[PDB]
Formats: C-alpha cells, sequence, structure tokens
C-alpha cells in the first residue's frame, strides 16, 4: 500500500472504497479498492485474476496486508451511466448501443464459458474508454464476499422469487434491462423495494405461471396470490427499437432461466448483422 498514491476517490463500491491512485513503481494509474480475510475470499479471487479478456476491467494485483484486502484494477475514465446521463437529451446513438451490447455479450460469453457469473451487471459496472471499448467491472466480486442501497433494477426474476441456485441467465436478464435503457432513455423496471420490483416486472411481462416457466410456482417466495396481470406489446416497452432489437431483446427478458438466449447464442442474432465499432463522444 505503501506503493500506491490515492488521487481521488472515485466511488463507494459494495465492498468498500475505490480510489483512482498512482502505482509508484510502474507509474501506472490504477483504481484501488480498499475491502474491509477467509482464504475463501483469497482463492476465488486469484482465481479472477486469470480472468483475462478485452471487455473485463482487468484484475491488475490483489494485495492481502493487515485484515485488509485491496483489489488493484485498470483504471476507465468513465461509466455507462454517466455517459446515460450526459447522452439524455438526443440519446445514445443505435450504432454506439449495438456496439456496446454486442462487445458486453462478448465479455460475457467467456465469463459463462469459464463458469463464472457476474450477478450484479448494471450501468455503473460497465467502463467505457475512448476507443469505443465498453468493460464489465466488479466481475466476480460477489461470488467472493457475498450506507448507499442495493439497486435492485437490473435484478432477474429468479433472484427475486428466491432461487439460491441460479444461473449465467441472471447475466442476460441484466444486461437485457441495460439495452432497453440505452435504447429510451429511462430504466425498464426501476423498483424501490424487492415486491415493486417484482411486480414492476409482471405488469410488463405479465404474471408468470407454469404455462410459460415451468416450476415458478413451486420457488421459495412464490406467491398464488401474486396478482395476475397481463402481458404488453414490446413495440410499447422500447419503441424505436426495430423488430431485430426487439426480437432479442424478448429472448433475454425470457422468464424460463433456461429459455433465456445464452450470450454465445445472441452474438449470433440478426441484430449484430450490421454491428460496428463507432467511437463515442467522451468529456473527461
Ligand atoms: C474507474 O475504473 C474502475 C475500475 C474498477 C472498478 S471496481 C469499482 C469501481 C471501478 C472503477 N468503481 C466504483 C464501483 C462501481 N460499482 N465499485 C467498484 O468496486
Amino acid at each position: 500500500m505503501e506503493n500506491f498514491q490515492k488521487v481521488e476517490k472515485i466511488g463507494e463500491g459494495t465492498y468498500g472504497v475505490v480510489y483512482k491512485a498512482r502505482n509508484k513503481l510502474t507509474g501506472e494509474v490504477v483504481a484501488l479498492k480498499k475491502i474491509r480475510v477467509p482464504s475463501t475470499a483469497i482463492r476465488e479471487i486469484s482465481l479472477l485474476k486469470e480472468l483475462n479478456h478485452p471487455n473485463i476491467v482487468k484484475l491488475l494485483d490483489v494485495i492481502h496486508t493487515e485484515n485488509k484486502l485491496y483489489l488493484v484494477f485498470e483504471f476507465l475514465h468513465q461509466d455507462l451511466k454517466k455517459f446515460m446521463d450526459a447522452s439524455a437529451l438526443t440519446g445514445i446513438p443505435l450504432p454506439l448501443i449495438k456496439s456496446y451490447l454486442f462487445q458486453l455479450l462478448q465479455g460475457l460469453a467467456f465469463c459463462h464459458s469459464h463458469r463464472v457469473l457476474h450477478r450484479d451487471l448494471k450501468p455503473q459496472n460497465l467502463l467505457i474508454n475512448t476507443e469505443g471499448a465498453i468493460k464489465l467491472a466488479d466481475f466476480g466480486l460477489a461470488r467472493a464476499f457475498g450506507h448507499e442501497v442495493v439497486t435492485l433494477w437490473y435484478r432477474a426474476p429468479e433472484i427475486l422469487l428466491g432461487c439460491k441456485y441460479y444461473s449465467t441467465a441472471v447475466d442476460i436478464w441484466s444486461l437485457g434491462c441495460i439495452f432497453a435503457e440505452m435504447v429510451t432513455r429511462r430504466a425498464l423496471f426501476p423498483g424501490d423495494s424487492e415486491i415493486d420490483q417484482l411486480f414492476r416486472i409482471f405488469r410488463t411481462l405479465g404474471t408468470p405461471d407454469e404455462v410459460v416457466w415451468p416450476g415458478v410456482t413451486s420457488m421459495p417466495d412464490y406467491k398464488p396470490s401474486f396478482p395476475k396481470w397481463a402481458r404488453q406489446d414490446f413495440s410499447k416497452v422500447v419503441p424505436p427499437l426495430d423488430e431485430d432489437g426487439r426480437s432479442l431483446l424478448s429472448q433475454m427478458l425470457h422468464y424460463d432461466p433456461n429459455k433465456r438466449i445464452s450470450a454465445k447464442a445472441a452474438l449470433a442474432h440478426p441484430f449484430f448483422q450490421d454491428v460496428t465499432k463507432p467511437v463515442p463522444h467522451l468529456r473527461l
């Protein structure tokens, strides 16, 4: 830690505080996350250091000293949340939306192929650079460790319904929600409690039943007393988006996690037929 000089606080992660810092040896500028240690943690983390991909924020180093764990990450200058807030008036152009969606699907396909799930995808966890890249951040830290409130907006329905042994499908759901948000400039399911989140999902996609999601009625927190809402049109949900886009989104938002499209399959979707890599307008 003496080898690092803090520059500024750039966030309060879920696990601790995050600083922009400079490495006194390498001269490197990095994102330092101070985690306030179980052996089980150390080893799962050391596994993440090897999960290297262009669309995954690189874990540079893991420093364990004095009952503190420090995670040293690659630094990027902006997150999708800020970029979305900044692009609110005209919206992110569709080609850049497609590019970002495509890259994140690549990152997920990679993680998922190695049986690693993100668990907590959200705009604040997706970092961008001037080159038009977008990267998954805080990847794998959820399985590692377990005042600000945790956002539920991107949580898959199987997690909300109490499934303990959920799959890579949860990340696809979250990315579907982010996709919709880029397109419409409004969060898709902005719930403020677990039941509000679930009921917001139900009101748009219809209350799930055994027809569309076999086994749903036996989930830990399923209640027969859930109100029954009918499903709405995707044409109403993400209007501007073309049919290829709406088709892909619908498959990312399937209720049944086993019907939900995989990241690999999604990369082959016709939506990506004309994908390109534009450069964003970023003010840093
Ligand atoms: C700036 O480049 C980075 C790189 C890695 C990481 S990790 C992390 C970051 C962050 C930012 N930002 C604060 C929040 C976002 N969820 N929590 C975190 O743990």
